């Protein structure tokens, strides 16, 4: 797919491509950063900084509120109307049908983190925008008002804390952001490394296990079941917003900052957005998801959204785009600014958000065994469950079922297991 003859490690920022005069279109999900009133460093500011180094590469930013859906639509049009996008929910095995390979994955791992996350048949097709963990954003002042002494570490402790918040404060204990598909889909981010302690769970165990959503007999407070039951119980116990059908994401930021919401299950990228949303940044904290595995808590570090380059575009625009991605990765400061972990391989600096995480084991998803790279994507597709790959609708169903008492969490998990179990069988 690479028309340029140049791999990503071969780019010398400030020297390579300096003769290029072109314009590239950069599609991303950060509508907030596409505004002049963004409380932080917005897209225009980054592009200005980039243009000091490459003045003749003009970068045009396009942002969509319904990002996942609109990016996939543009991808399936198979044209040259975009040059860089954040990779949406695409089968790894289909990367080469859409995206320029940055380079051999073994070479990329020398210069970026998470080089095998968006890779296939030995090539890397996406670079993460920053490394994030999945945890819980919480308001420390609301927790103090509720009398919560220590952060909850099990589902039972969490529900006990939500009840204290409900009874003793005025905050919504857990705000679901039901209306945002991506906010509901985020619950899939906790069910593997966080809920099991096993870096191989996501890419090896899950797609080879017929009923992964069943309760774990030995440790019923762990594994994916415990995650989805956390959401189920919080809604069924009356510890979420009165009306899930009318939640609002943008106002939820200000409400967290001002102590009207106590918790939201979101990745670390959300911490600066909550802190910027009002006068009480110091009241925003970040905690591990409340599962303990054999006495230890775990948090997976993963890419939030990865940059991919359109294989359909000219060699000039492919190279211009790869220069901008490398600039974003190595020079921009995006990760330092959005509260995430830098992706340049040799940068071991960490957001200050990781201070309730001193005893947490930070892990990354191991690749599948050789030849199984595509197994999760294929079981996911055939099951129609879209685990960690776009499907927030099934999580909305958890909220609906728990609020209307139509089904128990067991029954919901049993439905998923039967669909997954067939997909595991069909792909073995
Ligand atoms: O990239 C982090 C998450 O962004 C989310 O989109 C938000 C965005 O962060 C910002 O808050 C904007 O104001 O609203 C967007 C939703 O329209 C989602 O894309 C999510 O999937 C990302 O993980
Ligand atoms: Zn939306
Ligand atoms: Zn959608
Ligand atoms: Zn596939
Ligand atoms: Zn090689
Ligand atoms: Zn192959
Ligand atoms: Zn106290
Ligand atoms: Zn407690
Ligand atoms: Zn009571
Ligand atoms: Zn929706
Ligand atoms: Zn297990
Ligand atoms: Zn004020
Ligand atoms: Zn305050
Ligand atoms: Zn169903
Ligand atoms: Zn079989």
């Amino acid at each position: 797919g690479n028309k340029t003859g140049i791999t990503y490690p071969e780019i010398k920022l400030g020297e390579t491509g300096k003769d290029i005069k072109t314009t590239i279109t950069f599609m991303n999900n950060r509508t907030d950063m596409n505004l002049d009133t963004y409380p932080g460093k917005n897209w225009k500011s980054y592009i200005e900084d980039f243009n000091k180094m490459y003045p003749n590469i003009t970068v045009k930013v396009q942002t969509d509120s319904n990002y996942a859906d609109s990016a996939l639509t543009r991808l399936q049009a198979n044209n040259d109307s975009w040059d860089i996008m954040m990779i949406p929910a695409v089968d790894k095995s289909e990367f080469s049908n859409y995206f320029v390979p940055y380079g051999e994955t073994s070479e990329m791992e020398k210069v970026i983190k998470l080089a095998d996350e968006k890779a296939y048949d030995g090539q890397t097709y996406g670079i993460a925008n920053n490394g994030v963990t999945a945890g819980i954003v919480y308001n420390k002042k609301v927790f103090e008002e509720a009398g919560i002494k220590e952060l909850p570490k099990t589902p039972e402790e969490f529900q006990a804390d939500l009840k204290l918040i409900k009874e003793k404060t005025k905050a919504v204990p857990l705000y679901t952001n039901f209306v945002e598909d991506w906010a509901m889909g985020a619950w899939d981010q906790y069910i593997a490394g966080n809920a099991t302690g096993d870096p191989k769970f996501m890419n090896q165990v899950l797609p080879t296990t017929k009923e992964p959503f069943k309760k774990d007999a030995s440790a019923p407070d762990t594994h994916p079941y415990a995650v989805y039951k956390t959401l189920y119980d919080a809604v069924a116990n009356g510890y979420t917003e009165e009306d899930y059908s009318t939640t609002d994401w943008e106002s939820s930021k200000g409400k967290m900052n001002n102590g009207e919401i106590a918790t939201m299950v979101l990745g670390a990228w959300a911490v600066p957005q909550m802190k910027q949303a009002g006068d009480h940044p110091d009241d925003i904290g970040y905690m591990p998801f409340p599962i303990t595995v054999d006495g230890k808590q775990y948090a997976t570090i993963a890419g939030d959204y990865s940059y991919g380059i359109n294989k359909n575009i000219s060699k000039e625009k492919q190279e211009a785009s790869m220069i901008f991605v490398k600039w974003m990765t190595e020079d921009s400061g995006f990760a330092k600014n959005e509260g995430g972990i830098p992706i340049k391989a040799d940068d071991e600096s960490m957001p200050e958000t990781y201070e309730t995480f001193s005893d947490v084991e930070l892990i990354t998803d191991a690749p599948a065994k050789e030849g199984q790279e595509d197994l999760l994507a294929n079981v996911n597709s055939d099951s129609e469950l879209g685990i960690n790959n776009g499907n927030g609708k099934k999580i909305q169903d958890i909220v609906v079922d728990a609020a209307n008492r139509t089904r128990t969490i067991d029954q919901i998990m049993d439905e998923w297991n039967q669909k997954w179990a067939k997909a595991v069988e069909d792909n073995e």
